[PDB]
DNA sequence: GGGGTGTGGTAG
DNA sequence: ATCGCTACCACACCCC
């Protein structure tokens, strides 16, 4: 048990944190892509007609945790039993759940406590531990398999278990549904074999946005092919409003108030006008939804196809620790900030780049929130405070950055005992070049 | 036309 | 117990 004033805390937290793991795995895939395309111009161009194959493991952690489960769980049955992956028994996040679990209304991000109430009497919830290293090995087999198929002109990592795979179509070839259905089936069988039993679903279209919706429609363990040509009312009626890219709970809520609670993308499509939509959720998001409702990608999302090296290139660097934060005095806060800065500078020197602007953000207990929140070591209900600082010269010097970071903390005025969360960010990065005179 | 900062949504 | 990250965009509002 590692307290936040222990020099080992960051290492233990990050080793246990599935969200940290997902972020680092994602950054590593993006750097790997860059280091492999330092010479290629494998880009998509305006002259290219292309098909999108958007691929994603089904209930990834739960599948892998099951395939690699310990002998204590030998008798657990992935097709019969409700299965979650999590650390604990109560206010512990469900990181993944199998489709047995989901059939009872369990969803990712639920606490185990809430999930247990959703089961009928007599049905027991199976809780598997994380298998982080094997999560990564299955991801290697995934990406290895996609490259070996030699059917994609461009392979874009979205995450450890999800990729957007681009196939250029010569106008010498006439596109058909049967041919894309056969590719989908090959991809699914080769990944199933290559990962020793994980399954993927696949959305296939002539736009990124349709391919992502088709993928949602295709789950679980299936595929769906919906081109712009094939759009119909049954397609749009299949999706909730927050299935759209960039529509979360907050945008969802605004769309409902504005348009009298549409219950499907079809309802939204029939009621909206671009004007009122921009007024509801903003000019850029509104245009994006409007484009999305015609099955069309926006200019921003298309850049990943025409310039993936620039899209995937890292523009900032940060850590966020909003769990386990309980400090008694300012001395312990300063030491934790120094540790965070050290960690971040190891990451910064890995990619050979200086930083010109830093930010400290923190979470502070709401004046009326309990000192000890419902979730053990959780941040609870908090107010956010943030402040940034331009560095004179771009630097990687600990003495400069750490001092400024500790200074930033003092400017935000948070008493150490009220602190519940800390983010440390390098907001602008400058390349290091061969001439340093 | 350019530049800025803090806050906050979303993704996956 | 329990591991509530992190990159990126968009906004409201401010300066010249
Ligand atoms: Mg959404």
């Amino acid at each position: 048990i590692v307290a936040c004033d222990d020099p080992d805390f960051l290492t233990s937290y990050f080793a246990h944190s599935r969200l940290h793991h997902l972020s680092a795995w994602k950054a590593n895939l993006k750097d790997k892509f860059l280091n492999e395309n330092i010479h290629k111009y494998t880009k998509i161009t305006d002259k290219d007609t292309y098909i999108i194959f958007h691929i994603d493991f089904d209930c990834f952690f739960a599948t892998v945790a099951y395939l690699c489960r310990s002998s204590s769980f030998s008798a657990c049955d992935f097709k019969r039993d409700p299965i979650v992956v999590c650390h604990g028994t109560k206010n512990s996040d469900i990181a993944s759940c199998n489709y047995v679990a989901r059939s009872y209304g369990i969803k990712n991000g639920m606490w185990v406590s809430q999930a247990e109430k959703m089961l009928p009497n007599g049905i027991k919830l199976i809780s598997l531990p994380y298998t982080f290293e094997q999560f990564q090995l299955k991801s290697e087999a995934f990406y290895s398999t996609l490259k070996r198929l030699n059917i994609f002109n461009l392979i874009l990592p979205i995450s450890i278990d999800e990729a957007v795979c681009v196939r250029i179509i010569p106008d010498n070839i006439h596109n058909t549904n049967t041919l894309n259905a056969r590719l989908c089936e090959e991809i699914r069988q080769e990944i199933f074999q290559g990962t020793n039993g994980c399954t993927v679903s696949i959305g296939c279209s002539d736009s990124l946005v349709l391919a992502r919706l088709a993928l949602k429609m295709a789950k679980p363990n299936g595929y769906n092919i919906t081109f712009k040509s094939n759009l119909s009312e049954e397609f749009w009626s299949s999706f909730k409003l927050d299935d759209l890219p960039g529509v979360g709970h907050s945008t969802l809520s605004r769309l409902e108030s504005t348009f009298d609670s549409p219950h499907s993308l079809n309802d939204l499509r029939k009621r909206y006008t671009l004007d009122a939509l921009k007024a509801s959720v903003g000019s850029k998001l509104g245009m994006k939804i409007h484009l999305a409702l015609q099955g069309q990608d926006d200019e921003e999302s298309l850049k990943i196809l025409y310039d993936p090296k620039e899209v995937l290139q890292r523009k900032s660097l940060s850590i966020d620790i909003n769990w386990g934060i309980r400090f008694k005095n300012i001395t312990q806060v300063d030491l934790f900030i120094e540790r965070g800065c050290q960690y971040l500078l190891e990451k910064l020197n890995e990619i050979n780049k200086t930083t010109s602007q830093i930010t400290l953000k923190l979470m502070r207990r709401c004046k009326d929130a309990p000192i000890e929140p419902p979730k053990y070591m959780g941040m609870g209900r908090c107010d956010s405070f943030s402040r940034s600082s331009r560095l004179g010269i771009p630097t990687n010097e600990f003495g400069i950055i750490a001092t400024e970071m500790k200074s930033l903390y003092r400017t935000l005025g948070c008493p150490p005992m009220e602190l519940r969360g800390l983010a440390l960010q390098f907001n602008k990065l400058v390349d290091v070049g061969p001439d340093n005179n």
